[PDB]
């Protein structure tokens, strides 16, 4: 689905950095509002 990792979470552009962050590194502790 979309939320494959964290990206469904909130993902606007963060998609794009924040989520190769958030899937590998921690980012994910930026967002969660969706």
């Amino acid at each position: 689905g979309k939320e494959k990792e964290k990206l469904k979470q909130c993902f606007k552009d963060m998609t794009l950095a924040a989520i190769d962050y958030a899937k590998h590194k921690v980012e994910k502790h930026l967002f969660k509002c969706i």
